[PDB]
This record gives structure tokens, C-alpha cells and sequence, in this order.
């Protein structure tokens, strides 16, 4: 009862304190504030009173510690914390949808399916996900902000069956893209943020609209030629389009 | 409503002195002719009866007024008034196909079609048509010949649908163009025009030809695969024919 | 008049029912709303007074019933109906200045003015502006928004005459087209549209100013050379800036 | 010596007619001005007070005689003085930033720094901007605004000893730089200015923000090998970094 | 009201002690210095009189107290301080021409000038005045001696108007540097200087006799033709000369 118990309490313990720069100081310092935070978990984990909230509290006080006097940065300026917290979900929604693209490539190139332009188009779906989401890293570093990397979420569907469904999917998944992209021009153009917005709707959106459009037009012949109910259309489908 | 008025009265004043030249005399007589043609309108206003018939009459005026004394031309040599209206026809029919082409080209490039081979193929007659279009324009110019450009009408359907009625409308298109061309040269061999006719029946019925015989063979084997209820026929037509 | 009779009452009754789909049900409905239609058509002409007001009812009745059930789009998110009136005002107001454009390339190309160098810089502008117009009708497309083509109108004036008061109209027409885009990207802007906005500040604005530019040097050199009083001054103008 | 109060009355007088045509009128009109310039100039000066604020008052009334009937312009739509005020001050700013940039590379180039890829970055950044004060300054001709050139200030430090204070000035300078340029497209956007505000934030920040990203990574690199307590650190971030 | 006194006593705070170098002593002998010079300012400024004359002063003190014992220089052997004061003015003077040279090339750039190969030339001579200035920088960077930049002047004249002021004004300044040139070589000869006059006259001369030349050349030109009464003449002269 206490491998998860050290591993929760190894989190708060190295953000306090996470340069244990040994060329000054020696490691007393570390050590009293290692018991002090021991002692501090202990009274919270004593006045406590479920689970959940725990955990929440736990992540809060994480959020608030992580925000003390780092001295801010040197290139940040006008940049408020609204913006930053809308970049990062952006850049989780850029890995999610990197993941789905990944794993549409890795389930159409199977025995069950025998699609391979589809699989080539899926990887360099995710390939160009994988470089957006590296290019808002970048931005986000040139512009002195902090980047939270959370937990990757997995697909929920793994059966993709046919090719339709997928095209749903994707669309699904650009037009949530196209929506989180919206909420942050408009977060940007309210809390003031010219580069930023420029940037966005200059480097993103081009692109953006532009594979919405190739999935529509797919969709589109998709639902014309017989799909899902015509064998021949799919491979009619596969071996001009994406071949 | 006076801006109306306004708008129907600096027609004629306008077509009466065209070229208000400073390098001569001053601009009294030029307000001379504009008090005149204004009392003329209002004379002629009040001694009106209703809408339509005035608008006609305008348009009668001004097309007899345009054929004074400008001096004819200085290359125009034995050339009626029926061929340059003919001419005026054409090219008016002309335009007109080619609009109708454009709003084809942007119907099939859209997401509700999503046919990109149709589109390029509409795309190219377009431009052909502009450059037919163009070409008569240059040899009116060269024969010192007036072009009178009225209005190019909009197309009447809008909506295509599929590609079969598309086919039909642009078949009965290049069927009137045809006949135009057919009525042209009839009327260039009455008003014995040889120069005319041998350039309408060389540098432009060659083409016509190939087109309706191309949409022709289009229509016979959209006809025959099981067009509009295959829709794995449109797209082997599209990934084959125009592919 | 039973002829333009027929022409009226054929708009609504194809704006209704469009897609005459014989895959599916047989032609007894078609027929039945084609008689509903004309019995509207004929009670409202008896409850008629006029005929411009009835033209314009008409035209009311068109555009609402155009938009009922059609779906929206497949690619359309966050996009106003004002947004799409002004795409539409633009892509007119495109396709009158590239039909302003070739009139004055084939004016200047005649016998009465001898200007080649005029005249190829007009086409040349002209072909901007129908790619100009080109590209909007793709984006419209791009976004899901349907494009009503009207009729193109006619140019107001024929007979340019000099090369001063072409300049003065083209100066003219591309303030106005200025004034429109301003209108589009304010009106983008209280409406939310920042994909369309950065297109037009982007890829329209950049070559509108370069031609406002041009347009102002050539106006500034013919105010100064001699023009329209010096018959030397437009040939060097015609051999050494366009030639 | 009259010196000082004939450069001063120069001044008005050639504000006032800059343009003295000889090919239309005499000269008389000229002295005439010149002598109502002088008596008013005068009485001014006899009912003065003090220096300083007869200067301010000098240049409010050659601020306020500049902006009269001069036609405004030709292509100049939709543009505020505040705007232009800016413009001006950015181009100061930038002309300030070459001239220290200049004055950077010519002290790193000297005998008792012995610097070449200092001096050579230098050089290239007063060379950018040079050339992004040249682009301002076409922006703003091909606008229709004035531009107002004033009096270029001089670095106020001369001796930069090291390096480390040399980096600080720099990135004290962008961020200055950055500030002026955020004014500005506040300003743009507050008087409605899409263009302006759309070719700052495209064709300037894009280089700003790596220009400062670069210069924050040079300090940052500075500040942990030693400098300027390590003398071997300054010639290795020379013969690598820049070199 | 005391923005302007913290501005002129960091001036002399910073000109006596300019490198902080916290790699040896501590920080308490510049606070001493400070109090000291403060002290010093607020004697020197109960004993003043006027305004003008105590700049003076205080310029005569900063530029008294930088010629103490900073061990002259390395590379400096036989040069006097009358040599560097005139290399100095050269180079202010070098620059206030290159700055006239840029307004000329962004004045003819404009709408309402509409001149490109004359902005261009105009573009060409100041690109070369900055080279030479940054020549004379470099050259008096390699003897040892101290570069004062002052503060660059503005323009007397920013309404060029025609382009025969513009080309009387360039003359005259080529005629003011020509006239700097002579006065150095004398004083460099009057102080046993060989070295810096056999460069001036190689290096400097060649190229400043030729622009002499040449701006002479198209004055007599522009006063033969029939400028400024002769707008045709400029536009020969624009499209052959530096065309």
C-alpha cells in the first residue's frame, strides 16, 4: 500500500524543488523540504475525505506551485495564461488526432482489410498532424510559455469495419479541430494576441480547410458510388483517388 | 426615384458628345447639348404612356443616334449592319456559353459533386469559348466594325444535379451555338461577305465540330454504362475518360 | 404575352423541385406540384397590381424558397448568410470589372485608337480579375455556401476615346472594388469569420494595392507629360512603360 | 549673427509655396508670401515670451500649415492622421535600431574588442533593418500618406566594454521594438485599418520574434559559460555560435 | 519633471565609469562615484545662469573627460585629435547624405511623383554613401581612434516638387563633401598624415569626382530639353538616362 502512495508523492516533491543543482549548495536543503512536504501530504491526506477530490486537490496545488516566481521568461511578453491553457489543449487535441490517424493507417494496412492507399493516406495524415503539432510547440516555446504534456487519450473505436465509418470519423474529428481552432482565435483576439492569431489562421488554416474539403469530397463519392453496400466501389475508390 | 432618372438621362448625354475634348474649344456648347437633350427627355416623358414602351423607344434613339457621322472607319469596306449585328449576336452567345461553362466548372468543383475531372474538363471549354470570344472581338476590330455589349444573362439552372443533364444542357448549347454559326454564314453569303464566311467556316467551325461530336460520344456512353442510377459509372467515366 | 408568361413560371417550378432523380419514384409528383405551382402562380397574378412589385415578390419568393431543407452542407461551419450576400456582391462586382477590363483591351485594340501595348495590359488585367473571381467561387465552394450568379451589366461608357479617362474609369472601378473588400472583411469581422478574412487581407489585398499604385503612377505620369493635350506624350507612354 | 534667425524663417517660407514653378507665373507672388512670412514671423517673435515654447509653437504651425488643400491624395482611402503618426514613429524607431545595430558592428570591429562575428551579425541586422524601414517607408508612399523625417538620436551608449551588455541592449531594443509595432496594430485596429495591420503582422513579426527568440538564446548561453567572467567563453560562442 | 534631469545625469554617470565589470571589485565604488558626480551636477547647477550655456558646459566636460587615460590605443601612432574631429565630421557628413539620398529615392517613389529609375538611382547613391561611411568607420576603427556619433540631421527640404531642385540640391551637396574632402586632406597634410590622405584621395575621390561628373552632366542635360517646362523631357530622360 505504498508503491502508489511513493509514486503520487514523488510528483510534488521533485515540482517543488526539480534542479538539485549540486555546483552551490549541498542537499540538506533538499531533505528538509523533502519532509516538509512529507508532513504536509501526511495532514492533507489525514483531513481528508475521498478519493476524486484528492486527486483533484493534489493537481490544483500542483497548477498553483507551478506559477510561483520562475521569472516568468525572457521572451514572453503579453501573453496571459487563458492563451497558453487554449495552446495546450490544442496540442493535445493535435496528438489525439495524430493517434486516430495512426491507428486508422496501422488498421487499414491489416489482412482483415487489404487497403493500402488508404493506409498511406493516413499515415501522411498523421505525419502532417505530428508536424503541426511539433510546429505550436515551437511557437509556443519562442513565445516563453510553459507546455503541460498530459496523457495521450486512446481511440474509442478500434473496428473501424469498413471505410465509411472512418471518413465519419475524420470528418468528426476535423471539424472538432476546426472548432478548437475557432475558440482560440477568438481567446487570442480578446485577451489581445496579433501573432499569435495571425499565425494561426495563416499557417494552420490553410491546411485545415483544405483537407475538411478532401474529406467531404470523399465522403460525397463515397455515399454515390454504393458504399458501404458495393465491394467493387471501395477498390474502384482505392485504386485511382489515393492510388 | 430620382436616381433612376438620373441614371436613364446620362445615357444619351453621354452617347450624344462621347469625347468632351479640352484641347479645343471650352464647355459651354457641352452644357448647351446637356440643357437640350434634358428638355428633350422631359418633353418626351411627359408625351409618354407607360414603362416598357419608353424604355424601348430609349433603346431605339439611342441605336439610331450611334450611326450619324462618325466618319464610318477607315478599314471597313463593303460590310452591312445585319453582319455586324450577327456578329454582336455570336459573340453576346458566346459569352453566354462561356459563363454557363464557368458555372458548370464551379458547380462539379464543389463538395456536394466532388468531381474534379469534369470540372478541369469545363474549365478548358471555358477558356476556349473566352478565346473564341476574344478572336471575334479582334476581327470585328480589324474589319472596323462597333461592338454593342449588352448584358450577359445568367444561366437558368443552377443546381446539375448529376453529370447526364449537364451533358444535355451542354449539348443543346453547342447545338444553338451551331446554329448562330450556321445563320451567320447565310447571312455573310447574302450580303456577299467572303472574308467573313471563309474565317467563321475555317477558324471556328473545326473546333465546334470536334465539341459536339466529343459531348456526343460523352452522352452515348453515359447512355449506355447505366447513367444517372450506376454510381460507380460517373466515377470509371471521371478516373478514365476526362482522368 | 404567353411566351415570357411560360418563361416566369418555369423558374419556380425547376427552383422547387431541381433534381428530376428517375431512380427512385415515377413522374406523377412532379407533374402534381407543377400543377400546385401554377394555380399559386395564377391566383397570384389575380392578387397582383403592378408588375415590378410582382417581379419583385418573385424574386422574394425565389430566394426563400431556396433556402429550406437543402441539408446546409457537408463543409460548412460558423458562416452567416450576410457573409455569403457579400461573396456573392464581390464575385459580381469581379466579373463587371473583368468585363470593364476586356472592353478597354478591345477598344484600344481598334483601328481608331492603334494602342497595342494599352490593349495587352487591359487583357492582362482582365485575366487577373477572371482569376481573381476564379479563386473566390473556389473558396465559396471550399466553405459550403452557394453562389448566386446574377446578370453581369454592361459597361456605362464605350467610347474611351484618349487614354486619360480610361485611366480615370479603371481608377474609379478599383477604388470601388477597395471600398467593397472593405466592406467584406468589416462585415467577416463583426460576423466572426477569421479564415475569410485573412484570405482577403492575404491573397486579394496584396495585388488590389499594387494595382491602385500602378494605376496612380500611370494617372500622375499622363497629368504631367502633355496628356490629354499632347498626342506625343501617349506614344511615349505606350513605347517605353507598357512596352 | 543673423544665422540662427535666417535658418529659422527659411523654414515657414519654403513650407509655405515649396513648389516654385517658373513655367506658369512671375516671381512677385513669391516675395509677397516671403514678406508676410517675415512681418508675421515679427510679430510673433515681439510678442514671444521665452525659447522653447516658441520653437513648439513654430512646429505646431508648420504641422498645422502642412495639412491644407493639398488634394489629399490619389490612392488614399480610408486612412487616419493617427496612423500615420505611427507609421512615422515606427520608421524613427527602426532608423534608430540600424543606426545603434551600425554603431554595434563598427565597436566589435575595433582594436580593442577584436570581434569579426559579432561585428558581422551586427552588420546584418542593421542591414535588415534598413531594409524593413525601406519597406515601411514604400508601404506608406504607396498609401497616399506623408512622411515626416526627423532628426536621427544617437546611441546613448558608446563603450559596450564586453558583450553581455551589448545583448542586453539588443534585446532591450526588440523588446521596445516589439512594444511600437503592438501599439501600432492596436491603433490600426481601434481606426479600422485591415491592410496595415495585416502587412505588420505578416512581413515584420515573423522576423521580430525569431530575432528575439535568437538573441534571448545568445543570452541565455551567455549567462551559464561564465561570461564575462570567462574569457575563453566569449571566443568560443564567437568561433561556433556566429562564426 | 524630473524625466529630463535623470536623462542628463546619466549621461556623465555612464561616461565616466562605462564598464561595470562585476568579475573583480564589488559594487560600492560606483555608488561613490554616482553620489560624487550627483553632488558635482548639483553645485555646477545652483552655479548656472542660463540653459544653452550650461549644455555647453556639460558637453565640453563629457567631451573633456573622455580624453584621460584610457591608454590612447594599440594600433594609434602619430595622430592628432584635429585629424579624428574631421573624420568625424566627414562621417556625419557622409551620413546626413545618405539620409537626403533615401528621402530622394522614397519621394520619387511616391503616387505623386511616379519616377522609378530616378528612386532608383537615388537608392544606388545612398546605398554608396553608406558604404563609404562605413569605409571611413572601418578605416578610423584600424588607427586607434574614437568614433562620436552625434545625432543625424533631418532634411531642409522634403517637397522635392519637380526634379531639377533635386538635382541642384545633390549637386550642391556633392559640392559640400567634395569642398569636407579638400579641408581633411589639407589638415592631414598640415599634420604630417600620409597614410590617411593617400586613402582619401584614392579610395574616396575616384568615385566622388565621377557622381560630380555625372550629377553635372544631367543638370545640363535637364537645361537643354526644357525642364522643368517640358514634362515629355523628363520622361525621356527617365526612360534612357536611368532607364
Amino acid at each position: 500500500t505504498q508503491d502508489l502512495r511513493s509514486h503520487l508523492v514523488h510528483k510534488l516533491v521533485q515540482a517543488i524543488f526539480p534542479c538539485p543543482d549540486p555546483c552551490a549548495l549541498k542537499d540538506r536543503r533538499m531533505e528538509n523540504l523533502v519532509a516538509y512536504a512529507k508532513k504536509v501530504e501526511g495532514d492533507m491526506y489525514e483531513s481528508a475525505n475521498s478519493r476524486d477530490e484528492y486527486y483533484h486537490l493534489l493537481a490544483e496545488k500542483i497548477y498553483k506551485i507551478q506559477k510561483e516566481l520562475e521569472e516568468k521568461s525572457q521572451v514572453r511578453q503579453n501573453y496571459h495564461q487563458d492563451a497558453e491553457a487554449a495552446i495546450n489543449r490544442q496540442i493535445n487535441l493535435e496528438l489525439y488526432a495524430s493517434y486516430v490517424y495512426l491507428s486508422m493507417s496501422c488498421y487499414f494496412d491489416r489482412d482483415d482489410v487489404a487497403l493500402k492507399n488508404f493506409a498511406k493516406y493516413f499515415l501522411h495524415q498523421s505525419h502532417e498532424e505530428r508536424e503541426h503539432a511539433e510546429k505550436l510547440m515551437k511557437l509556443q516555446n519562442q513565445r516563453g510559455g510553459r507546455i503541460f504534456l498530459q496523457d495521450i487519450k486512446k481511440p474509442d473505436r478500434d473496428d473501424w469495419c469498413s471505410g465509411l465509418n472512418a471518413m465519419e470519423s475524420a470528418l468528426h474529428l476535423e471539424k472538432s479541430v476546426n472548432q478548437s481552432l475557432l475558440e482560440l482565435h477568438k481567446l487570442a483576439t480578446d485577451k489581445n494576441d496579433p501573432h499569435l492569431c495571425d499565425f494561426i489562421e495563416t499557417y494552420y488554416l490553410s491546411e485545415q480547410v483544405k483537407s475538411i474539403k478532401e474529406l467531404g469530397d470523399h465522403v460525397t463519392n463515397l455515399r454515390k458510388m454504393g458504399a458501404p453496400c458495393a465491394g467493387m466501389a471501395e477498390y474502384l475508390f482505392d485504386k485511382h483517388t489515393l492510388g
